[PDB]
């Protein structure tokens, strides 16, 4: 209790935490601690309710005023630790790297080409020394963007014509394939490819030049709308991956259409001019853009955009895809990987209030590149 010879004397616990109400401080001078006294505070006034045991699957079980906490375990939630955690895709992605699915109420992850699922069920071990989507003041026309470093951007090259001009620019997809725009293929009636490009103007000694052999356009391609705007070159000579050159990994639609293209920002790396009616960029440049909302992208927009089309870019900003970067990956970067989602289609303006640069779909198109990478291989 609290009186004038009782506190004066020094405070026992056995001597007024006990006969006495138990208030307070006479209930923490004796044990001198907030980390014992409100473990005491709680189990003299309404009692411990952790003499029933009630914090399951060997949970923790600490006492209060009123009610009690339970410490659970991985994938243990709920009130008193009674619910197992739901895996699901949409909550952390079901924890797979790669490719999260789900197969009654229980998420499977699988890894890509180059990947081979872990022991454990949720890593994606890489299979080989390079495999896919893995890294290894400035005024006068530079929008936003930073330059491209060596290995941060291997998996851009530039197709250029018999004059060795730079027009459009293409994807790694593997030893032999190309990804880029089907407009690409009338500007110039015969191409090579360069991947490991770092300067048009300087040869660092890692691009690897190559002629076009095989040249696979989409059928329903429309000139007046650009609908369909999208090509796959095989080259005649194969292609050796190294430091400056890596494919991209192709992710499944499902997954990129729920994960991958509600990320907040993608990468565009290209070699295409620097501003609208501007002289083409000397070096490889990337420039990180956000995804644009399908009601905005189509109020925005005076041609008709399709389901395999898409807005992305800034709509204040001065940032934005321009002409030359045609046929160039819109990538993705997940947790440790970069995959594509979107493909440079065209864009009304560059650096333009009000405009987005429309990317062609890819996942509406991947299950037709597989079949352009099986029917002539
Ligand atoms: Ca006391
Ligand atoms: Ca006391
Ligand atoms: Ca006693
Ligand atoms: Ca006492
Ligand atoms: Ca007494």
């Amino acid at each position: 209790a609290n009186s004038f010879l009782e506190e004066m004397k020094k405070g026992h616990l056995e001597r007024e935490c006990m006969e006495e109400t138990c208030s307070y401080e006479e209930a923490r001078e004796v044990f001198e601690d907030s980390d014992k006294t409100n473990e005491f505070w709680n189990k003299y006034k309404d009692g411990d309710q952790c003499e029933t045991s009630p914090c399951q699957n060997q949970g923790k079980c600490k006492d209060g005023l009123g009610e009690y906490t339970c410490t659970c375990l991985e994938g243990f939630e709920g009130k008193n630790c009674e619910l197992f955690t739901r895996k699901l895709c949409s909550l952390d992605n079901g924890d797979c790297d790669q490719f999260c699915h789900e197969e009654q109420n229980s998420v499977v992850c699988s890894c890509a080409r180059g990947y081979t699922l872990a022991d454990n069920g949720k890593a994606c071990i890489p299979t080989g020394p390079y495999p896919c989507g893995k890294q290894t003041n400035n005024l006068t026309r530079i929008v936003g963007g930073q330059e491209c470093k060596d290995g941060e951007c291997p998996w851009q090259a530039l197709l250029i014509n018999e004059e060795n001009e730079g027009f459009c620019g293409g994807t790694i997809l593997s030893e032999f394939y190309i990804l880029t725009a089907a407009h690409c293929l009338y500007q110039a009636k015969r191409f090579k490819v360069r991947v490991g490009d770092r300067n048009t103007e300087q040869e660092e000694g890692g691009e690897a030049v190559h002629e076009v052999e095989v040249v696979i356009k989409h059928n329903r391609f429309t000139k007046e709308t650009y609908d369909f705007d999208i090509a796959v070159l095989r080259l005649k000579t194969p292609i050796t991956f190294r430091m400056n050159v890596a494919p991209a990994c192709l992710p499944e639609r499902d997954w990129a259409e729920s994960t991958l293209m509600t990320q907040k920002t993608g990468i565009v790396s290209g070699f295409g001019r620097t501003h609208e009616k501007g002289r083409q960029s000397t070096r490889l440049k990337m420039l990180e853009v956000p995804y644009v909302d399908r009601n905005s992208c189509k109020l925005s927009s005076s041609f008709i955009i399709t389901q395999n089309m898409f807005c992305a870019g800034y709509d204040t900003k001065q940032e934005d895809a321009c002409q030359g970067d045609s046929g160039g990956p819109h990538v993705t970067r997940f947790k440790d990987t970069y995959f594509v989602t979107g493909i440079v289609s065209w864009g009304e303006g560059c650096a333009r209030k009000g405009k987005y640069g429309i990317y062609t779909k890819v996942t509406a198109f991947l299950k037709w590149i597989d079949r352009s990478m099986k029917t002539r291989g």
